[PDB]
């Protein structure tokens, strides 16, 4: 659809690349709905000019300056910047709704299916299975929502010290009412998951959809062999396929 | 109620450590249920009568035996021995409606009003979330239901090597279906995700209903010093207090 999105965030270059890995990945598996990242003027111009081609529209974000609504929530609580950026994925309101996706997320299929999905849906935590991880999510914009979730940062700051505890805090009744907005592991999985936890991974990690590089060493802080193919372990090297053959020749096309 | 039970299982005196707290546990938080313990021979006499103290039945259970119906099964995959011991707790006809619960379980509050639930209730897993944990599920025992699991047990197994995968492939919907048969995870509580995932236990964990000894090093495994009345930690301390308090004296006085 027209005014749905997927949604990401990056509040610099290292991200910027997982964000240009996940826009081509959803690119690659066909997706009809809109591209849109967050950005923030930390972000360079080579890793934006990217960013413009992967995505279909380059928001810019700047919680730093005063005029920005999160501003004042900033101030009062100043550890939250990443999570009051994060939060202007609500401001979006050219869509109706949209799948945020964090930029250390690999699309490995289609999920467009998520469209189906109401807010707050999202995939469970591992560790914490009744909080919900909050590297995807179904969402509708709104400045209401938006506001709200501002305020309740102020207020409350977040459990976790991150977006998870906010949105988990304020979309609170997830782990109790309505099984539909638990979205399927396998739309967010932990890579940590398919490392740690073995025996399930082997009996249901194939049909990921997509996986969240957790921790710890991002994808992008790897080193990767493009000669062999592989990193210095399956999905790193999807990741870092993307990269090569997609992100990094748009990456390079800019300096002339 | 009458025909409603908490169901745990001792396979050997270092499980029937567990199962005699998680017995004193149920009873000290004033439980209405009957308290019923699956046991094999392998359990000593001691260990035997101080469970038939503690719990309201003890059933014997030995697979190793051929006129055990899990016997042929139990042939046909060794690995399976706990895993086919559990599912008798399908056997326990004379019960409507049961809590099962793992011996290295500890209920640190009334956890009766599981017996809303409907079979097959149970807790996320941490690790994977889209499987329950079997540490804690409420079930009902049938003829056919046994009959059903020891199928699958004997053509598939388990993809977790052990009673959590069989019980997952043979109750597949629980991810998608009926929120209602999520227990939250209080009543499950992964002693891994009380030290592991900390952002999270300090904003819910001081809720906890139930404590999943994991791992690893099991609660008596332990060396407890019951002058401080603490281990060589919170919950290992709960349940130690439990065995000193309660479960020794009663096993103390088995030998005169
Ligand atoms: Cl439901």
């Amino acid at each position: 659809m027209t005014d749905q999105a997927f949604v990401t965030l990056t509040t610099n270059d290292a991200y910027a690349k997982g964000a240009l890995v996940l826009g081509s990945s959803l690119k690659q598996h066909r997706t009809s709905r809109r591209l849109a990242v967050l950005t923030t003027p930390q972000v360079s111009d080579t890793m934006r000019k990217a960013l413009e081609i992967v995505f279909d529209e380059v928001i810019t974000v700047d919680i730093l300056d005063s005029g920005d609504s999160a501003h004042l929530t900033l101030m009062k609580r100043p550890e939250l910047g990443v999570t009051l950026t994060k939060l202007h994925c609500w401001s979006l309101t050219q869509y109706s709704k949209c799948v945020f996706m964090d930029a250390d997320t690999l699309v490995l299929a289609n999920i467009d299916d998520l469209f189906e999905r109401e807010e707050l849906s999202a995939a469970p935590d591992p560790g914490w299975p009744d909080c919900f991880n909050s590297g995807v999510f179904v969402y509708q914009p709104s400045v209401e929502t938006y506001n709200q979730l501002l305020h309740v940062a102020s207020e409350q700051g977040s459990f976790s010290g991150g977006d998870q505890g906010l949105l988990n805090t304020f979309f609170n009744s997830w782990a109790t009412t309505d099984i539909r907005k638990h979205l399927p592991f396998i739309y967010n999985l932990s890579s940590i998951s398919i490392f740690s936890y073995l025996p399930a991974f082997k009996a249901f990690g194939a049909n990921a959809k997509v996986v969240h590089f957790l921790g710890q060493t991002k994808p992008w802080n790897y080193t990767y062999d493009t000669k062999t193919k592989s990193v210095r372990p399956q999905f790193l090297n999807v990741w870092w396929d993307i990269f090569t053959t997609s992100v990094v020749p748009l990456l390079q096309q800019f300096g002339l």
